[PDB]
């Protein structure tokens, strides 16, 4: 439990200098690994998880004197690219301890900045951020991953002010004339690298990560995303919404001019129309086909966990729904079964609501379809399981007191009690009872607690219009964006080299080495009319 | 006066149950108007489901808002 | 949004409705638009088959055009 | 224009001490009047009122050492009663110079206390507070009637702690055990009095008082508002509301059981019924002549200015109006024309609806009949003038479009158009047309409008609801109740005194002669659990 | 403006525990178990020189500051 | 329904010898930033007459915090 726990260790947990000093004097090893249980994640059992080592546990508990002490003693230094269990370094325990409070954030990133600064003075020639744990996750893909908006946010425009210590840092600045200067963004493992790079960890996230929504907001990534859609995926979105239109338009066509003869599948005439007709259906197969086997992929590539499947990855459900009802509707199609049309006005129903998908690119109407989408998801079927409860319960009481009437059945009462809800109740639908007092009774109720439901809806739901809706359904329309882009840059459909953006510029061309440094930069133009 | 505004669902599963005990007895005392009884139980039998939202936060909650919309509020804007 | 609602359900109702008087585009859009101002039938119609179909069809579409104007209202609301 | 102006008063302009006081040295008349037309109220010039005499020009300018001076000369000392030509003195000039704001309040405060003290000091059995202008009005009337909320405010609640200053007080402080202590308030002037109680003034303000709904929030005055109602005023309002509810079924059962044939007046059969139905008919009758008279004795007594008219005193002439309808119905009734009965119903309905008139007195139902009087007088014309204007251009057009057909009317068709808005609109309620598409087509855009109309209306009443339109509500609630209470006062139906509230109780018992002074005070409990 | 939302978020949390403590009162089986939170040592130093078992229940907090 | 006094007693801990005994809320350990705490539950979970649980759910709705009470960490976590 407590197992690898030694006395230095010990010594850093109660803050003691003088102790840990005596100790690694005394021939104490300042690389034991503490594996206990105690010392892992385990969020099944209390512990406190700092990488396991004492130089992480130093830089975990917020003591730069013992990591100082530690990293260049005069006995034994610590191993600064020492791993643990699970493959972290320092780098990564500090990722891991962030919660994007505060004064967390505040002296994680002091730590990490000192980390950084000691590495670099001690081994020039380490690349410490360039380190991947078991699971293949830099500190910056870590930061990513796990919604350290903090911490990643101190990263993604980290700027060091002091020589030979320039080569660390990940914003430049490339010239400033007046109030105006003009910065650089490193963008090495952000916009690509060879397996997890910044977004696409954080559009792929599982919806577990706190803050997927807003780590886009930091200034590098927002303008990045900006900028790959206005230069290459603009018109490609807008081609494949037009072929989709194309798409639709011909399905509506084929299926408004389908015969009315019975027992299908039908003989094809020698006339231009149906040869039009048959072409038509022949697309549309073809296209729920094809949404298909995408959705197949896209399943495939992402795996989702059954929780994540509906809060995430919503339109490629219905995307793959619509296909499924496609193909159903051939296979009933050529089953000789009617049945088949049922199947495919479905899809051709679910084929134009799918228009939706593409309001993202328009801010303010891929806002609104989010505000369906989220609403769809969160809220419909508390709401509806009430309202049905309601429904049922006097459609049931209704259909009890008619006696051998028309309407006298569950379905017909239902259904003349849901037309109050629309505004065409008639109120007076049926005589076949006694007690008229009594039926008159029910059905005014049922109206009033219905508007009274309907009211509580309304109220509910403007709990949560305080700012929150708007920007909520904002950033998610950008993450949406995000992945749109992410898709198309991976498509590409050309082989086009044209999606690398921001070129390649010169830093600083001083390494530790004498090589020169071009590491594909970013330039952003800011203007500060204060702190001359 | 605390009998309303607490103990509301136990109120609304007693009525119901009187309601229940009054069909019985019309029932067998031969007169239809039991039926008149036992739909406003059936009724209720059904609204008394929202007693069960309680456990789930929020239909809990919307079900809190419900019980006190016509509590507080029915009597003034009904008059 | 309100009109791309519209039109795939109305395409998908009349799609369903095999030589009926209404069996267009334009009287099914109508007859559908009749549910937004609080007059739609809800039973306009038996020349269909599926009846289970054309009746899901119908709630679907009211409930989803309840949502849209229960969500334009809350984002209107946005800016107050 | 600068009639009256003298060196000492731009002496006291400049601040110049030493020159005020060489001027009252070398005999200047510290009584002259400013009386120019510049120095008066005048709101249609530009000017500065400030009492039109040196000492009140001090005063008003926050020149304490220059009112001390003048009051405490050796040369000439100033008339501290002195009136100006509209009669005000000092104190009737710090009320008028007063704006409700925060340093104005301040200052103006601190002046008035330091001219009650030096007039307490130099003349002890003058007393300042009795002394009314041209108009009657004392300075705590003056301050009540203008909406000086700030200078009652102090008045009402002040204390004054130090020796030969007590009898200025009127808040007292009657004992204190522990935190908790007992507080006596005057009600000297507020209660009742000759001319002008603060209750009277602030109920019949002229509605143009800018915080008449704010001063009766004043802790005394609400509290002598409460006990005034549940001592005296609730049983009485709740009788009047119950022979308000007898009268109003007496008048419906008389209505609905009219007789049917033509040519009235109707000859009494002997029978029954029609005895109760003649019985009933003149009660009705008899209601309506007491509501007429007492309109009449209401606008007699009140005189509105055709604009207070309808924003205040909207019940009185709802009730005015229910009268002349049933007036109106008498005559016609006895000139034999059935079109009495178009008159009856009418005033049958606003009886009716001025049960709402009793709402007050309950604090929820107020507010939200206080919120249906204040729809109805400020947001109805402006929403019902767009809304006709939308509906009668469209009809218009639709009326034109139509060609000899059953409706083919104005009436008709404005009808059927102001169908769409409850949720019956046909849309297909003629053919008698050419050009479908144009009658389509305008429907549609008359439906889009008519709902666009309906939601900026909701928007439009929703920028307000920010705190603004509950308070308020409340405020006017309170305000109409004790309207009612003062009202039920000056009726009070059997001669009885029990409306003097709150005892006559000995405050200080040491006058600044060696009388006691028994002042009709009200008592307050209070805690404080800090400043032991 | 944000009262009634935490209004009915109390009230149901109020609800629920009068639900709770309603279920263990009735609790169907004789069952011990719904005494929970285990029997722990807190000081073990009394005022004599008894040892006190207080039936205590554990929580966890973190704090980054105040080392 | 004395929120503050409730609070206050159902988290005591007093820091000095001689009156540890006296503490409700006692710190089982603390490594790092993370530490365990005790809470006493006695008198809240059962007692002979008057739990702490049963007066504040079973109240009259006179109690003027009947509904924030519950709100003090150890009830709302026992409750949980
Ligand atoms: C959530 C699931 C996947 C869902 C899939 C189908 C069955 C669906 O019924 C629902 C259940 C339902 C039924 C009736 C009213 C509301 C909800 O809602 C959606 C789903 C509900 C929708 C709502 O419309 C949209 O969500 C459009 C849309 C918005 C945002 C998007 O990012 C999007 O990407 C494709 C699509 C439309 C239907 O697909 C449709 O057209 C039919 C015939 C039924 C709707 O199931
Ligand atoms: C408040 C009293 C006890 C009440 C009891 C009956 C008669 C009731 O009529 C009312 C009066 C009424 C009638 C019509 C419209 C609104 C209110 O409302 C409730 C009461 C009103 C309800 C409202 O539904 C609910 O409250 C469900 C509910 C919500 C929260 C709960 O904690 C709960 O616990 C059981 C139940 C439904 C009825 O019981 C019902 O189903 C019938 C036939 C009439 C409703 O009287
Ligand atoms: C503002 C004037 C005096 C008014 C007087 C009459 C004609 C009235 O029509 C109005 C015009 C009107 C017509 C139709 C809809 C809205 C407004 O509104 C009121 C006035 C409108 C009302 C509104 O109902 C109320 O104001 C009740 C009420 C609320 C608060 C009160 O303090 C109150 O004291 C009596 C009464 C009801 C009517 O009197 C009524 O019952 C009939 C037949 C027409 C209404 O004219
Ligand atoms: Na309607
Ligand atoms: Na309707």
């Amino acid at each position: 439990y407590y197992k690898g726990q030694t006395a230095l260790h010990i010594a850093i947990e109660r803050r003691n200098m003088t102790l840990v000093t005596l100790l690694v004097e005394n021939g104490a090893d300042v690389q034991a690994a503490a594996n206990g249980d105690f010392f892992k994640k385990t969020k099944g059992r209390p512990g406190f998880y700092f990488g396991e080592l004492p130089l992480s546990l130093a830089a975990c508990t917020n003591q730069l004197a013992i990591v100082k002490f530690l990293l260049q003693n005069s006995w034994q230094p610590a191993d600064i690219s020492a791993r643990d269990s699970v493959g972290n370094t320092v780098l990564h325990a500090l990722v891991e301890v962030a919660d994007n409070t505060v004064d967390n954030t505040k002296f994680v990133t002091s730590m990490y900045n000192e980390i950084l600064i000691l590495g670099a003075k001690l081994h020039p020639t380490l690349k410490l951020e360039e380190i991947t744990n078991r699971k293949g996750l830099t500190p910056l893909a870590l930061a990513a991953s796990s919604g350290k908006i903090g911490v990643l946010a101190y990263i993604l425009q980290r700027e060091i002010h002091e020589p030979e210590c320039r080569h660390l840092s990940r914003k430049f600045t490339e010239w400033a004339y007046g109030p105006v200067h003009s910065s650089l963004y490193d963008l090495s493992c952000i916009d690509t690298c060879e397996k997890n790079s910044v977004l696409e960890v954080i559009a792929y996230s599982s919806s577990e990560t706190p803050n997927r929504h807003d780590m886009l907001l930091v200034e590098p990534l927002n303008r990045l995303l900006q900028d790959k859609w206005d230069r290459f995926v603009k018109r490609i979105f807008y081609f494949n919404f037009f072929v989709y239109c194309l798409y639709m338009i011909i399905f509506t066509a084929a299926a408004y001019y389908r015969p009315v003869e019975g027992l299908p599948p039908y003989k094809l005439k020698n006339t231009v129309g149906d040869y039009f007709r048959v072409t038509g259906e022949i697309l549309s197969v073809s296209g729920g086909v094809y949404f298909f086997f995408r959705g197949i992929q896209y399943f495939l590539q992402r795996r989702p966990s059954l929780k994540s499947l509906f809060v995430d990855s919503y339109s490629e459900i219905l995307f793959f729904v619509q296909s499924l009802f496609m193909l159903v509707s051939v296979v009933l199609y050529f089953s000789q079964r009617k049945e088949y049309v049922a199947s495919m006005v479905f899809s051709l129903a679910m084929g134009w609501t799918n228009m939706l998908y593409y309001t993202r690119g328009f801010q303010q109407m891929g806002i609104y379809a989010v505000m369906i989408e989220k609403m769809i998801l969160r809220d419909l079927c508390r709401f509806m399981f009430v309202y049905l409860v309601f429904l049922f319960g006097f459609s049931t009481a209704v259909v009890t007191l008619i006696e051998d009437g028309k309407y006298n059945s569950l379905y017909s009462t239902c259904l003349e009690l849901f037309k109050f809800t629309i505004g065409m109740g008639d109120l007076e639908f049926t005589e076949n009872y006694d007690f008229k007092a009594v039926f008159i009774i029910l059905l005014l109720a049922y109206v009033i607690l219905t508007y009274i439901l309907l009211l509580n809806m309304l109220i509910a739901l403007m709990g949560e219009t305080v700012n929150k809706i708007a920007q909520e359904s904002k950033n998610i329309w950008k993450l949406q964006r995000a992945i749109t882009i992410l898709d198309t840059e991976k498509s590409f459909l050309k082989c086009m080299r044209k999606a690398f953006r921001s070129g390649k510029l010169l830093q600083v061309g001083f390494t530790p080495d004498g090589k020169d440094d071009y590491r594909w930069c970013f330039r952003v133009d800011e203007v500060n009319w204060t702190t001359w």
